[PDB]
């Protein structure tokens, strides 16, 4: 039910990187990876908990609805989005970690852990501040765990309302035309080492879905692109897109 495809390696040696993509054919209940062993290693989730996050602030009414707007504070920040009124699909966008802090401080300490345990989130442990634990606390996840808790999330499966599962399915909407459908989520972990980039999600074509989770060594912000561009070679080399 794990295969190992070592051929994968060479888009992560042509762009000088070196990294895990994991895929899990929904059909044929089947998994690939070019790397065992990196797939089951487990890091710090970082943006890629805005899913997790997204879900419980809207089941619990902290947020209303995907066009209720956040204000500004009026702090600027390094990020120039981030410096302007957002809403649950803009804040994803964006990563506006800003935003998502102050969710975590009102569902406040106990709530979280105990939402993320029934949710069997990576090791479930928050340890931390709490509006900081997925950044530089406890909380640790791996590619084949993400992928576990994304067909939950796409089945409607999690024990939270249908509708907080599809609006946060709605923000997670990054790529459509004709040929397929992306809804994934970005990830950057610098605060502390080793420092990673993700990228998170499904490719649902008309008959079939794909997930997908990787990750990859991110000395410095200069391969960010490389998230997207290593992934997108390995589904062209399986004929999953065009």
């Amino acid at each position: 039910e794990w295969q190992e495809n070592k051929s994968w390696n060479a888009h992560f040696t042509e762009h000088k990187s070196q990294g895990v993509v994991v895929l899990w054919n929904e059909n044929k209940q089947q998994g690939f990876t070019n790397n065992l062993k990196r797939a089951n290693q487990a890091f710090l989730p970082a943006s890629t908990f805005k899913i997790p996050n997204s879900l419980i602030a809207l089941d619990l009414g902290v947020v209303k609805d995907e066009h209720q707007v956040f204000k500004w504070d009026g702090q600027t920040r390094d990020i120039a989005t981030w410096n302007r009124d957002h809403n649950l699909i803009t804040a994803m966008k964006y990563s506006v970690v800003p935003v998502y802090q102050e969710f975590a401080r009102q569902i406040g300490e106990a709530r979280m852990s105990k939402m993320l345990h029934a949710f069997d989130y990576g090791n479930e442990d928050i340890s931390g501040n709490v509006d900081s634990f997925w950044l530089d606390g406890g909380i640790r996840i791996s590619a084949t765990e993400q992928i576990s808790f994304l067909r939950k999330l796409y089945h409607n499966k999690l024990h939270v309302s249908a509708a907080s599962q599809r609006i946060v399915k709605q923000a997670m909407l990054t790529e459509a035309n004709g040929d397929y459908i992306i809804a994934a989520k970005t990830g950057y972990s610098t605060r502390i080492e080793p420092k990673i980039g993700w990228w998170v999600g499904w490719v649902e074509l008309d008959d079939n879905v794909w997930f997908f989770a990787m990750n990859m060594d991110m000395p410095t912000s200069d391969g960010l692109g490389l998230r997207q561009a290593i992934t997108k070679e390995v589904l062209k080399q399986e004929k999953i897109i065009p």
